[PDB]
C-alpha cells in the first residue's frame, strides 16, 4: 500500500491476542503500545519525547502484526497516549518513506 | 528518494535561512523545531507529545527547504528533544509511506 499523509497513518494492529489501532511513527525506533496485561518477562526503561518522559515495561520477542504483515520484535508497554510502530517493526514490514 | 528506515530519517533542512538537521516523522502532526531566532511573527501556542504539554512558538507561512524540497507551512518553535518534520510539510514534499 501507499498511504499518503493528509491524515494520520493509522493502521490495524494485532498484538497478544488483541486487535488495536496504531500509528506508523518513522519519529522513534521503539514501538509503544497503550497499558495492557501482557504476559512473561519485561525489563523497566524510561523514554522520552515532547514533554518529557514516560516509564514502561519493555518486552522482547512480542509477536505483532501489522496491517496483515507479521513482525516480532521489542515492545515497549506503557501510558502512551497512542500506539506507535516505530522504525524497528516498520523495517520488518517493508516500510519506507518516499517523496 | 526513498528511505529505508534502520536508520533514523535524518535529513538537512533550511529555514530562516539556517542550515539544521531534523528528523523526517510521520508520528508527528506538527513540525516542531529547537529554540532559534526565526523572522516573522508568532503566536503563543501549547502542543502535547509522548510525555504531556509544552510551550511553543507558532510561526505560520515558514519557508523552510526539506532535503532540497520547497515548503511553506507552520512551523513550532520550542523545547522538542529532536527537530521534526511533520505531516503538515511532509504532505507538502509530496512524501508517503509504502509497504
Ligand atoms: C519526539 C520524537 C523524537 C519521538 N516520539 C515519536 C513522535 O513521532 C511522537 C509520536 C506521538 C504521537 C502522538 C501522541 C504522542 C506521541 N509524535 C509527537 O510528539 O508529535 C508532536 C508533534 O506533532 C503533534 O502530533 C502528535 C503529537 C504532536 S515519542 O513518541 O516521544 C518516543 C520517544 C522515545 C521512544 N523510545 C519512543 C517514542
Amino acid at each position: 500500500p501507499q498511504i499518503t499523509l493528509w491524515k494520520r497513518p493509522l493502521v490495524t494492529i494485532k498484538v497478544g491476542g488483541q486487535l488495536k489501532e496504531a500509528l506508523l511513527n518513522t519519529g522513534a525506533d521503539d514501538t509503544v503500545i497503550e497499558d495492557m496485561n501482557l504476559p512473561g518477562k519485561w525489563k523497566p526503561k524510561m523514554i522520552g519525547g515532547i514533554g518529557g518522559f514516560i516509564k514502561v515495561k519493555q518486552y522482547d520477542q512480542i509477536i505483532i502484526e501489522i496491517a496483515g504483515h507479521k513482525a516480532i520484535g521489542t515492545v515497549l508497554v506503557g501510558p502512551t497516549p497512542v500506539n506507535i510502530i516505530g522504525r524497528n517493526l516498520l523495517t520488518q514490514i517493508g516500510a519506507t518513506l518516499n517523496f
